[PDB]
């Protein structure tokens, strides 16, 4: 959980790139990693947008274009585990910013429930005398579904958010040591 | 560790031995926990509250004349995402001495069949220092689904320490 200075730090990019103007019937959310480690070298992670398996969980493959760019506009094509509910998944690129190291898709296809899923995410240096460490960011808008809560499912991407930047933290770590 | 390996050999040998079937395959993981083992011990101990230590579990119901007994079951739906439904579990081993318990799958909606684990509290004191070491261990039968079945038990280790710590503290 993070420090009452590391929030007031990152008030400013919270409101740049994590602030959402949603629609009816449609949420966001919110989290936050501290890690023990460089920025840049976090970075470098979470940029591979042709290789989410890196930190995250259940997947079974990530599978791009052949003359593929990662620019802007492109897009991957994810398999998840098969005891996952989804089965494929259509992401395109929204933005990447080497500079300010922020990056983010949207969800554009694939066989699930979850319809017009968007997340960001940002990389922050933390410089305090002796050390440096990073915390990162990663905020999403997904619609409401309709039907019963029996199948909700803004619990689940909650947590694998949450798995996938504990994951993200634990590899990130293994490289600095 | 080497060290800490050199210990749990033992133990191992006595819980986390399977005699396979042609088509199942056994795994072991180990998980280092900053504190005491009678506080993980106690966490995992309680069968009919998975959910204190485990990730994506809707619900448990087990009985409300429940004695937690070996032989005793307890049903577990999960959350939903997750394609296997719910499940039959049932108590095979309990040992407050030896700190050792498990279960086994007998029923559910889903592939993993003949699933069974075993699930060992071990202490650890160093200078001054007291730490915890768990092992857990489990057999399925193989036809996709054993990479699920070694990231859940790798992740619910991952709560179960982030869960002891945050007790000791
Ligand atoms: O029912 S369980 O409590 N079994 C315990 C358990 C632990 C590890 C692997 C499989 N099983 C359970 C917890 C979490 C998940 Br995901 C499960 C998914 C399918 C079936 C059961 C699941
Ligand atoms: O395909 S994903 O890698 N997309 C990234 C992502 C992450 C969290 C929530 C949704 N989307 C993915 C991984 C795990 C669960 C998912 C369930 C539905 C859709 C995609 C899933
Ligand atoms: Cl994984
Ligand atoms: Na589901």
């Amino acid at each position: 959980e993070l420090t009452p200075e590391e929030r007031s730090e990152l008030k400013n990019s919270i409101a740049e790139f994590h602030t959402y103007q949603l629609d009816p019937g449609s949420c966001s959310s919110l989290h936050a990693q501290r890690i023990h480690a460089p920025p840049e070298l976090v970075w470098s992670i979470v940029r591979r947008f042709d290789k989410p398996q890196t930190y995250k969980h259940f997947i079974k493959s990530c599978s791009v274009e052949q003359n593929f760019e990662m620019r802007v506009g492109c897009t991957r094509d994810v398999i998840v585990i098969s005891g996952l509910s989804a089965n494929t998944s259509t992401e395109r690129l929204d933005i990447l910013d080497d500079e300010r190291r922020v990056t983010g898709f949207s969800i554009i296809g694939g066989e699930h429930r979850l319809t017009n899923y968007k997340s960001v995410t940002t990389v922050h240096r933390f410089e305090k005398e002796n050390r440096i460490w990073t915390v990162v960011l990663e905020s999403y808008v997904v619609d409401m579904p309709e039907g019963n809560s029996e199948d909700d499912t803004r619990m689940f991407a909650d947590t694998v958010v949450k798995l996938n930047l504990q994951k993200l933290a634990t590899v990130a770590e293994a490289m600095a040591r």
